[PDB]
């Protein structure tokens, strides 16, 4: 398999971790990340569920970090959701700001990885 990945995952001790680490495998595993972080060469050492600011990324793709929870117990956030904070996340890879050349490269991320025929 490809090295540009997310070499590991980190869940919090809450309630239903095992659903919240299942939560991350599928982000990791999503055709459409694999995609992306194949197309922009990007190895993420690690990804990690943030304390139920959705996400972050800390020192340019180190650490990302995801809000998965609604609350304390078994909730979630929607997939579709938290699948494009992934996105905006990596975007900060490259970009520090939320600027014009942020955003851009963030449209052009989300519609490679929303594409079809992944
Ligand atoms: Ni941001």
């Amino acid at each position: 398999g490809s090295i540009y990945t997310f070499n590991e995952l980190v869940v919090l001790d809450y309630p239903h971790k095992d659903r919240a680490l299942r939560y991350l495998e599928r982000l990791r595993d999503d055709t459409g990340i694999k995609k992306i972080m194949d197309s922009h060469r990007w190895t993420v050492p690690l990804l990690s569920e943030m304390d139920p600011t959705l996400g972050l990324n800390h020192n340019q793709g180190a650490h990302i970090e995801l809000r998965l929870r609604t609350d304390r117990y078994d909730g979630f956030r929607d997939y579709k959701t938290v699948k494009s904070t992934l996105i905006h996340e990596l975007t900060h890879n490259v970009h520090g700001e939320h600027d014009s050349s942020f955003w851009e490269l963030f449209r052009q991320l989300t519609k490679e990885a929303d594409a079809a025929d992944l």
